[PDB]
């Protein structure tokens, strides 16, 4: 009912969408096409199969027609797959492809057929009797436009005799070098002709890709009588423009015009839209004139056009097609279903305080390391039916549990977070995540030891109090100490706090402790007066805010690290990094523990020193960050530092730099 349909446009799939078109409304062939005995192939690495579900679809489908599976099936996924070749090279692709799988049916020898030509390539000398002959079958024809006005001019000049003349000689064999001509002759011109535009071309000195706007003419009719050796009466070599290929402005978008029934009524196919044009906006419009403008194009020969463009029905397709395709799309369905049902749902990642202990980073835990307790949650359900389920999984009372989200923070920190339970209980997961894909919760529970007893979580008043957590930095082994949370008000001061920390470390009452705010990683700014409230001495107090405490002893001076300021600091610094030798190829390398502030002369002497040689025989190479492989020589003279060096790597990726000896 509704006139013709289109095909989605998938990324970079580019003029496949337009040559797909012009190839289905070639009907013989589609015919034929439908005729291919593919019951036993892949279904997505059959390019026959494929090929044959995309015409179905466009026969049939009121959507627009996917190339899904058909991108897929020969090959080309990735977006330049395509920009690498050209839109000939995807004909042939098609065409050998389906050719060869008509072998042994009944529709043999199909593409021969309609678009095989004979063309000779031929030499002849002046002075002496010699002639070489080529016998040449073409399936298109490239024609030259810079230079020329219509495509008249290029046929002109495709059949154009060359001259051999004065250092040009022919070697023709026993005669040796003799003047002679050199031409091309067309024997015959298929059924469907293919005449592909050198609209651009990888001409370097001028640029690597290009395109050439200049104005270049195309006939409705296009007669070739006098460009064939032999003419027969009732057999004019008179051609009707049946498809028209188009390109617009780095790439661009791809459009192609074409008058399917071969009687002049013309329809733009722009890849999901087609409408009808004129004739104007066909063939007029797209000469160049300097935008948009044609490419390729495609002629029918008028006396074979009632056979190629052969009327087709349903009836035409086997029930062989019909149900399997059938089949297939019951199949994409369900595909289509589960992948619904999966969108509605989310994953909710509880942590637990064990998680924390033994922690020796910066914040909470380590992303990498830590162990997780996963829930699926409709994203559309409530806290308070999470709050059931997570009770009666972890097996817990909901009054001896707090959900706590972890949040990650404008500096980089990831923490613990209030969600208020009361105002916030009738709310969504998702919208409570704020849609974090997978949601991680810390999960506060009653000290297990005291849940046999009477014991549930204190009260939490969100307006005045805060939740900290507190760690423990020991000088004399370098390590920290996850000593747990603790509820406390805003308005208590630091020292009220004090006992408590000195408690949980295994301290003496009134041992005097050097206290720390742990902000952001290579930050850990000390805590300087203890009589101000907690709002007064954290900058921007917050739940899930970190204390790092440690003694307060001359004994931490004899340590590596005094100080949890600068165990943090080291612990930034700190950065194993993999050399790998440039000259030896698949080198794994070799790990070195360097520091992100040392400059190219630290760098250099610490490997030196590891490789037995002398840092003036070590040449080193810039990365090439997310590519793979060494980049440009280190120069000795580098000015900044190791920081500045490794900063095109990824976080989770592993560091590597590459070398070489002297």
């Amino acid at each position: 009912h509704t006139g013709y349909v289109g095909l989605k446009n998938q990324g970079a799939t580019c003029y496949m969408n337009s040559l797909l078109q012009t190839l289905f409304f070639t009907n013989q062939l589609r015919k034929a096409v439908y005729m291919m005995p593919t019951e036993g192939d892949d279904s997505s690495k059959s390019v026959p199969l494929a090929l044959q579900r995309v015409f179905y679809e466009l026969q049939h489908s009121d959507k627009p027609v996917g190339t899904k599976k058909l991108t897929k099936s020969f090959g080309w996924e990735t977006l330049d797959s395509f920009m690498q070749h050209d839109v000939q090279e995807l004909c042939r692709v098609l065409l050998d492809n389906v050719e060869n799988k008509m072998k042994g049916t009944c529709v043999e020898g199909t593409i021969p057929k309609l678009f095989r030509g004979k063309m000779v390539s031929y030499i002849q000398c002046k002075e002496v009797d010699y002639r070489s002959d080529r016998r040449e079958d073409y399936y298109d024809i490239q024609l030259s436009i810079k230079g020329k006005k219509n495509i008249f001019e290029s046929f002109v000049d495709y059949v154009a005799v060359e001259q051999l003349d004065g250092d040009n000689k022919y070697d023709a064999g026993e005669h040796g070098l003799q003047e002679a001509e050199k031409g091309v002759k067309f024997l015959t011109l298929p059924p469907v002709l293919h005449l592909q535009l050198m609209r651009f071309m990888y001409d370097p000195q001028t640029d690597q890709n290009i395109k050439i706007n200049d104005r270049f003419e195309f006939p409705e009719q296009l007669p070739l009588d006098e460009f064939l050796q032999k003419t027969d009466p009732k057999d004019p070599a008179n051609y009707i423009l049946h498809a028209v290929l188009v390109h617009s402005g780095h790439g661009g978008h791809y459009v192609v015009y074409l008058n399917p029934k071969g009687d002049g009524k013309w329809c733009k196919f722009d890849d999901d839209v087609v409408s009808r044009c004129t004739k104007e906006e066909a063939i007029e419009h797209n000469y160049g004139g300097h935008c948009t403008n044609a490419y390729m194009l495609v002629y029918i020969r008028e006396s074979k056009l009632s056979e190629v463009l052969q009327a087709v029905t349903d009836h035409d397709i086997p029930q062989q097609l019909v149900e399997r395709l059938q089949e297939e799309k019951r199949i994409e369905a369900q595909k289509r279903k589960e992948r619904q049902e999966a969108h509605l749902y989310m994953q909710v990642q509880i942590v637990a305080e064990d998680q924390f202990c033994g922690h020796q980073g910066n914040d909470m835990y380590d992303e990498e390391k830590v162990k997780y307790t996963v829930f699926k949650v409709l994203k559309n359900s409530s806290l308070a039916e999470f709050v059931q389920s997570l009770s009666q999984t972890m097996g817990f009372p909901q009054d001896q549990i707090r959900l706590w989200p972890m949040q990650a923070r404008s500096n980089g920190t990831k923490r613990p977070a209030m969600l208020d339970n009361e105002a916030d209980g009738n709310k969504t997961m998702i919208e409570l995540s704020d849609n974090e894909n997978p949601w991680t919760i810390f999960l506060e529970t009653v000290d297990p030891e005291l849940a046999a007893s009477g014991a549930t979580l204190p009260k939490f008043d969100k307006d005045h109090d805060v939740m900290l957590f507190l760690k423990m930095y020991d000088p004399k082994t370098r390590s920290l100490n996850y000593c747990g949370h603790i509820y406390t008000p805003i308005s208590c001061k630091i020292r009220d706090l004090l006992p408590v920390m000195c408690d949980r470390a295994g301290f003496i009452q009134d041992t005097s402790l050097i206290l720390y705010e742990e902000v952001k990683p290579n930050l850990t700014e000390r805590i300087q007066d203890y009589d101000v409230s907690l709002d007064k001495a954290l900058d921007e107090l917050m739940d899930g805010d970190i204390i790092v405490f440690q003694k307060d002893d001359p004994e931490n001076d004899n340590s590596e690290l005094p100080t949890a300021k600068e165990y943090f600091r080291d612990l930034y610094h700190r950065v194993d990094v993999i050399f790998c030798d440039k000259t030896i190829p698949n080198d794994p390398g070799f790990v070195v523990t360097l520091s992100n502030r040392m400059n190219y002369f630290q760098v250099a002497k610490t490997v030196a020193q590891r490789l037995n040689t002398d840092p003036m025989l070590l040449q080193f190479f810039k990365s090439q960050g997310y590519r793979d492989g060494p980049g440009n020589p280190l120069r000795h003279n580098y000015e900044g530092t190791l920081r500045d060096l490794l900063q095109f790597f990824k976080p989770r990726q592993p560091k590597k730099l590459y070398y070489q000896q002297l």
